[PDB]
């Protein structure tokens, strides 16, 4: 075998995009981190995977956690690990102790084991093996230097064997040491840190590849998600720019919105309405909302500031009747607090109900309502998570962003996602004769061609109607205008 | 090497012995050592910094969740 | 010799210039880091150059 | 002098005045640091330059390079300590271990060690001695009070020999312990600390005594850079205000501003020309540095924006050769960037550059270049200290700042280098008519007279074209004007009708 390093994928959504195929075959692989990271669950659907995937057995080898617990778990991820040690497809090979002994047992076992392993794999004809948690073995009364010359051992006589594994570690510092002993680090061929950042009272695990000996990878932690279908990890690095663009068009749900952005919104395409408090946006979301129906297409929409009744109220009060779009199943709403998780599991609450529901439209009422408390990294991160996946999927995406202050703002957005759209379409209130008017404008449309005036525009029971611009007035945008009354040229 | 059941000062003496050696035979040499904190020693034991006549340090600082590699030639 | 050091050039895309021509001849170089900093790389890179650009062979211990 | 010490000078570039003198007589002095800090520099210097200048043997002590090896490097600077060995005016003695050793011994060592060096100083005649790395030796198997102990009796021995020594020691932390142990600072007489502080990727060095028993001396880290002539520091708060003050005058390459400038810049000044991007601030000092080659003058050129290459072909589209002022060797381009290294560096690179040519009119292209990410204390610390050379050198300054906001800056420089600088000469923008045009003032001349007026000015090929000021505006610092008329066609020159001649003829 004289070519590059051969790696075998894992299928846990997204490992294999970062490992660039996955843990290399043979070889052991280090997963450490903080008791309640994913760790252990990681190495089951490391195997479980391997089995259903390539009929690939797999060897399982716990030292703490017993065969009965392992499996009574793995059904909270809808997985029946007693079959598969049935069909002698996964053997759980228990190595933990019994509640009485001796001890001055050290490296004794070390040996025994390494043989009732190599036993396992031979038997049942085994190629992939998960170690859990190889620390609490030494955990018994050992020092570094003892510890790096016992898993050496083990590792070697499994790189023999050519079985490809993957250790389970624990750390107590979420950015301090790999492992608990500072020497597995370098016994190991690969290494996987998990970590549970607290930062807010706000967990976010994070997955990091730190070393592939041999091959390249992904550099830096990646967020992912514990659910029901195991870790998901998103690898937003990951993520080409080769989305799908159509000149095709869609309406607004405002014709002569329609008319300003020159013939419509283009059904590739990212849209934002940004305004104070008040101007309107989670109007112009619930009637592009509605146009999705009219033409019998599927649409979400995920609000963040109103709630499923409110939205009922508010939305009735323009016209538009939501009651129906429920029942005739094209409208689907959902509704959760900001506060209710964390931008990783709401990205994907989103992706995940966008794949039940097939939606041609989505609107996201508020996103600075998301940008509530985490940093601005992070958002951005998420924008590009969701503006994303809705791109290259031919989903119009219209997202909602409120500034912070109305009258004079001086930049579209505070969190600077200007860039990453691609219409933006921008309300503002205009102070008239001691009177709180209203104000519509394309700023940008990278495609089309979109009018450039200001336009005065009013609500009513009816919805949004857009009226003329404030030609004769200065500095609007300001806020504070000034009429010009020009004495013509006088004369 | 002297992750058998080393403290410090053994672990200075023996590096010692072995460059020293290696200075000898007059032979150039690149030696390699794993830390455990970016910014924290230079070397796993405090002492290798001195003992070696040239040092070179890589690293692989994190920082907002990117990890960024700078070889440092101290 | 009976002058400032010489050095060894290491063909290290760029190191050879922020050393001033390369590790010293004759001497011991240590280079670390952490878990995947790339020494063994760096050790291994320092090697082959040395073949595949002066033939002169080196040793790696391991 | 009035200090109730005797001291010994070490001829290191400005450490003597750090510590008011040098090193005390017949006491030893601590220098630790961390790796690579200039410890053996330092050590081995000392007692060279007691040998070159005073002719006072000394005695080097290593405990782990080799005295082969101490030879070897100190070439690196110029220095031949092998020549001084073989005259016998440095000895160098060897205790370091051996390559095939045993476990134990560093006691009767310490004693056999000691009567050793009284041996090699009662033979050479010594008065000045090194130790380095004591650190080492009871890097074998120790703990605090027996190393207290085990220093304490060296150096005690060492005075009583009447030896001035300096020991050189490790530390870990850059800012933690000053040394190992945490004993040596405190059986040593003096205590000299060097420091190689990270910080933001570049490395800076410092060198600081903590303490002298028995004298005053500089507080504080002050910085020191190591070149081809061994360490060198620099006290930038050593450095008095008593520089020289004429009432000569100098062109500014740019006659209409000279008169605006009530004759010409002064000899000794510092001047400040600062402004919005693209308002000409480069092509004023092109001129200033080319008038001082015009009347056979020399002068030096740091540029930190644009190339030694670039510099010429807008230098020449702005007329003015430079490639002959190369040439007639009165002028000389210097060019680096602000990211090839730290303050320290670039402040002695600059100093030396102007020792090497004699310069009679500096100017430093960008100062607000090279304020790029450095601290503002570190930076301002810099300004002082170009500054202050060129002043006290009666050598004119003509350096650079740009503004991070054009139009509408509410400050001269956001560096607030402004009471530095002894002239300003101001530069801006002005939306006049859809149209961004120059305009020059002289904001603030010290000695001098200087006219009050913000003229427009335009660039051209000949360069610098210095017309009349804005009357009839208000908001003119503003960036965009505002334009009220109580007149205008006020004469002049009014007479209407056929007032001009074209190509042909008049
Ligand atoms: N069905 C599920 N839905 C959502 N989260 C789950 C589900 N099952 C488990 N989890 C989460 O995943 C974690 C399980 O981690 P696991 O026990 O597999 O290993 P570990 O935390 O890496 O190591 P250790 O053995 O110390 O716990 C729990 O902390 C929990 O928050
Ligand atoms: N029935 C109605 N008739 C007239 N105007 C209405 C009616 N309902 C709502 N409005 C107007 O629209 C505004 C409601 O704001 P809307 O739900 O459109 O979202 P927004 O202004 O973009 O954001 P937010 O609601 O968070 O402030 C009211 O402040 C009001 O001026
Ligand atoms: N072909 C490659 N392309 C890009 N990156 C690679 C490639 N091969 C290895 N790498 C990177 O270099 C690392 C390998 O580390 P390397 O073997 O150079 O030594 P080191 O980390 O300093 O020593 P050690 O890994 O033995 O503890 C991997 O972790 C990976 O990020
Ligand atoms: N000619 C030179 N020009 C510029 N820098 C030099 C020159 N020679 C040596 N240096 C620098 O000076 C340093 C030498 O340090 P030195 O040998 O004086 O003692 P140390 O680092 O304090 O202690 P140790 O001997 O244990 O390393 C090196 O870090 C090197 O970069
Ligand atoms: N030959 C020329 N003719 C007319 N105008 C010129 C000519 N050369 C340069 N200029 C003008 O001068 C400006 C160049 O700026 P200059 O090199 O004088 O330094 P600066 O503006 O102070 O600083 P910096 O160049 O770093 O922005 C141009 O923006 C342009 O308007
Ligand atoms: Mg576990
Ligand atoms: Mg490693
Ligand atoms: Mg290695
Ligand atoms: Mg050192
Ligand atoms: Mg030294
Ligand atoms: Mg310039």
């Amino acid at each position: 075998e004289h070519q590059a390093i051969a790696k075998m994928r894992t299928m846990i959504e997204g490992f294999d995009d970062i490992s660039h195929g996955g843990l290399p075959i043979g070889r052991s692989t280090l997963v450490s981190g903080t008791s309640g990271t994913g760790k252990t669950l990681f190495s089951i659907q490391f195997l479980y995977n391997g089995i259903i995937e390539f009929d690939e057995p797999g060897v399982f080898v716990t030292f703490e956690e017993t065969p009965q617990d392992i499996i009574k778990n793995a059904r909270s991820f809808g997985w029946d690990l007693a079959k598969l040690v049935d069909e002698g497809k996964l053997f759980i090979l228990d190595a933990s102790p019994d509640p009485e002994g001796q001890e001055v047992v050290g490296g004794f076992d070390l040996s025994a084991l390494i043989e009732r392993i190599n036993y396992a794999i031979q038997k049942y004809r085994a190629r992939r093996v998960s170690i859990d948690s190889v620390t609490s073995v030494f955990q018994q009364y050992d020092a570094s230097s003892v510890v790096r010359r016992e898993l050496f051992r083990l590792v070697a006589r499994l790189k023999q064997i050519g079985a490809t594994t993957v250790m389970t570690t624990e750390r107590i510092e979420e950015y301090g040491p790999i492992a608990r002993y500072g020497v597995e680090e370098f016994v190991s061929d690969n290494v996987v840190i998990l970590r549970n950042v607290l930062e807010g009272e706000r967990r976010r695990r994070t997955l990091e590849i730190l070393k592939l000996r041999g091959t390249s990878h992904m550099k830096g932690e990646y967020p992912f998600t514990i659910t029901d279908h195991g870790i998901n990890i998103f690898p937003l690095g990951a993520m080409r720019l080769t989305q799908r663009s159509s000149n095709v068009r869609v309406s607004s749900g405002v014709v002569r919105l329609d008319e300003m952005c020159g013939g419509g919104f283009f059904k590739d395409s990212i849209i934002l309405a940004t305004g104070a408090t008040g101007t309107g946006k989670t109007l112009l979301v619930s009637r592009f909302v509605e146009n999705a129906c009219a033409n019998k297409e599927r649409a979400i929409l995920f609000a963040y500031e109103e709630s499923r009744a409110q939205l009922l109220r508010n939305a009735y009060s323009w016209g538009m009747d939501f009651e129906e779009m429920e029942r005739q199943n094209l409208l689907k709403i959902v509704c959760a607090y900001p506060e209710s998780a964390g931008l990783e599991d709401h990205l994907q609450i989103i992706k995940s109900e966008i794949n039940d529901f097939k939606p041609a439209r989505i609107a996201i009422d508020s996103l600075s309502a998301l940008a509530r408390g985490v940093s601005n990294n992070a958002f951005r991160q998420f924008v590009i998570g969701v503006t994303g996946y809705a791109k290259q999927e031919e989903i119009t995406g219209l997202f909602t962003n409120t500034s912070d202050q109305f009258m004079g703002a001086h930049s579209i957005t505070d969190s600077h996602i200007d860039t990453i759209t691609d219409t933006i379409i921008l309300l503002q209130y205009v102070e008239i004769r001691g009177e709180m008017s209203r104000a519509i404008n394309v700023f940008k449309m990278r495609g089309s061609w979109h009018d450039k005036a200001i336009r005065e525009f009013m609500i009513s029971d009816k919805g949004p109607d857009i009226k003329d611009s404030f030609r004769n007035f200065e500095r609007i945008i300001s806020g504070s205008p000034t009429r010009i009354t020009v004495d013509e040229k006088s004369e």
